């Protein structure tokens, strides 16, 4: 499809964006929802970069550029889009706070921009659909699939002119940041995941894990890309509930085009099946969520609010099936 050139007179306004002040206490909580600001967001991004790397981190008048060009190349598909990526990058930024020492610069701003990037040019379309019915990519990359044309994506958007905002870093920095993004991409993968939480898991619990290592590091900042991809489970019920629905929305739509050749799409993206969610949602959070929380406070304890609000969100919902179910509007 190639990569689109974002016109001249989007970033016109964002330079010259201030930050209203009653967020500027909000946004450092994890629970804080982006949602109610759909024209800060590209704002609130740049506020959350200058906070957590300075002012003169990157080239403002292309860092900009980076941003509005970034946001045009999400599709307009109902989950995996613009609202996601900055939902997951402002987890990130809570995260890297109550971590900052943890963390190089290089890292940091790495991080942030990979999270916002981490879902760029989502069809909307899962990575099983990709391989079972052959598209391209499945054959261009065999494992992680989306992943994958998600890196090369970030990539062709910094290759453009004007956009490199790492270019202001050594040869040694820039081969060094581009890795961390792509691990941090590649770890989005739930694919990845379980195996990655086991692993740490068991390493912290024999005392094994050390920051220093390399190795125990990719795997830290994997567990982040993980509980950052996933925060919607973190956010007060009724947001939980409402972006649940877009979930939905898009697993559907794929749904309803493995209908369309004979194979009967698994219960979760099957519309005619939503009896099926409440239950649906105990499992993810059971096998899932929870694991990937509590494991993350273990070896992050100040990130524990992401746990605490993630078991109220599964408490919400077995109170769901049990059938205190509370009101909402359609
Ligand atoms: C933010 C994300 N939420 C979920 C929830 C998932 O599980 C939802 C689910 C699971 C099993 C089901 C079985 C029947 C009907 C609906 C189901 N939904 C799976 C991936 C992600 S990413
Ligand atoms: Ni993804
Ligand atoms: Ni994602």
């Amino acid at each position: 499809a190639g990569t689109s050139i974002c016109t001249s007179e989007e970033w016109q306004g964002l330079m010259q964006f201030t930050l209203p002040v009653r967020l500027c206490k909000e946004i450092e909580l994890f629970h804080f929802d982006i949602g109610p600001f759909e024209n800060m967001w590209p704002g609130i991004f740049v506020y959350m970069v200058h906070r957590s790397c300075g002012t003169s981190c990157f080239e403002l008048e292309k860092l900009c550029r980076f941003i509005m060009s970034v946001k045009k190349n999400y599709r307009r598909v109902p989950y995996h889009n613009w609202k996601h990526a900055v939902t997951v990058a402002h987890c990130m930024y809570a995260i890297l706070q109550n971590n900052h020492t943890l963390f190089t610069d290089l890292e940091r701003k790495g991080l942030l921009i990979a999270c916002l990037c981490h879902d760029l040019d989502h069809r909307g379309f899962s990575n099983s659909y990709l391989q079972k019915f052959d598209h391209p990519l499945a054959a261009l990359y065999s494992t992680s699939t989306m992943e994958q044309h998600h890196f090369s994506q970030t990539v062709s958007i910094l290759q453009l002119e004007g956009h490199n905002i790492f270019s202001t870093l050594s040869s040694s920095e820039y081969e060094q940041v581009l890795e961390i993004i792509r691990k941090a991409i590649i770890a989005t993968d739930l694919a990845l995941y379980f195996g990655n939480r086991k692993q740490l898991e068991e390493m912290y619990q024999t005392g094994s894990l050390n920051l220093n290592n390399q190795s125990h590091r990719d795997r830290v900042i994997g567990l982040m890309m993980t509980a950052c991809d996933l925060c919607s489970v973190t956010k007060l019920w009724p947001v939980t509930k409402l972006t649940a629905n877009d979930i939905y929305a898009e697993f559907w739509a794929e749904g309803d085009e493995m209908k369309k050749l004979g194979i009967q799409p698994i219960p979760m993206m099957d519309r005619d099946k939503k009896d099926e969610v409440p239950q649906g949602q105990l499992g993810f959070y059971n096998a899932v969520a929870i694991p990937c929380y509590t494991t993350l406070t273990q070896i992050l304890p100040p990130t524990e609010p992401l746990l605490k609000a993630c078991r109220d969100n599964l408490s919400q919902w077995e109170k769901v099936i049990r059938g205190e179910e509370t009101a909402t509007w359609i």
